[PDB]
């Protein structure tokens, strides 16, 4: 079970935690990655839960790609989670460095709603460049199943939960 989450809602649960090692720890149902269309899963929370994989993750999604296509942005695909959970659940937030819609994220945290409990990053936070407070937000009006956070950065999280309204 998941520990030293604090309650947001009635099911979003947010902590300061590297998603890798909250993945190895827990081995939850569901690991979100934050994934971009092609699942080329180079930098950011993707990067390091392939990186986790030894690159396992990564030689599946190019199958998947290779057989599927690339995903929609706000689209995703459920995957193994190889050493870190039962299934990943790749999710293709907007990525605002690549000047996609913001609107999408709501579409993007729709697909959570599939999976009764996982474990997750902020969508489009971090490397894909929007407005984390932004994107919890989304995540709290849109998400309905429970929705564990892994948010990286102390700092980041501290914001996070003193602005949470």
């Amino acid at each position: 079970s998941f520990s030293g989450y604090l309650k947001l809602t009635d099911n979003v649960y947010i902590k300061n935690a590297d998603i890798v090692e909250e993945a190895k720890k827990v081995k939850p149902t569901v690991v979100v990655n934050a994934a971009n269309v092609y699942l080329k899963h180079g930098g950011g929370v993707a990067g390091a839960l392939n990186k986790a994989t030894n690159n396992a993750m990564q030689v599946e999604s190019d199958d998947y790609i290779a057989t599927n296509g690339p995903l929609k942005v706000g689209g995703s695909c459920v995957l193994s989670g190889h050493n870190l959970a039962k299934h990943c659940l790749h999710v293709v937030g907007p990525n605002v460095n690549k000047g996609e819609d913001i609107q999408l994220l709501k579409s993007a945290y729709e697909n959570f709603n599939q999976h009764e409990v996982l474990l997750a990053p902020l969508l489009s936070a971090g490397i894909f460049g929007a407005d984390p407070i932004h994107s919890l937000r989304v995540c709290v009006d849109t998400v309905r199943t429970n929705v564990y956070l892994a948010v990286f950065d102390k700092n980041l999280y501290d914001k996070l939960v003193s602005s949470f309204l």
